[PDB]
DNA sequence: TGCGACGGTCTGACGCTCTACACAGTGCCAGGGGGAGATAAACGAACGCTGAACGCTCCGG
């Protein structure tokens, strides 16, 4: 079974994935003494790839609170 | 040519509502052509003013 941290964990680690091709695109095409960590990462793909987690997924459900029980369930 | 088999291709895969949701990482400005809106004038029209003018009942000396 993959767990809410390993489903979570799986969609960070996309969205890091993500983050390093645009990363190394963009030192790909930038100079050496201008570069700051601040500017050359992105996090975009990373908030990106959550937010697309937990919404508009089949593993991210709408909690049913008919009754503690199918909370539980 | 006959052979299997190898493979691609293609199809649907009972029914309805109660329910039912939305969608995400990389340039920049100058010169030039059109039409939207404000402007002040214009040719023509009819819109008013001029009371005048025709005709009526009229109270009348």
């Amino acid at each position: 079974i993959r767990n809410v941290g390993e489903l979570i964990q799986n969609q960070v680690r996309t969205g890091l994935a993500r983050m390093e091709r645009v990363v190394r695109e963009r030192m790909t095409t930038q100079d050496v003494e201008a570069i700051t960590p601040q500017t050359l990462i992105n996090i975009r793909p990373v908030v990106a790839s959550i937010k697309e987690f937990f919404g508009t997924s089949q593993l991210s459900q709408f909690m049913d609170q008919n009754n503690p029980l199918s909370g539980l369930t």
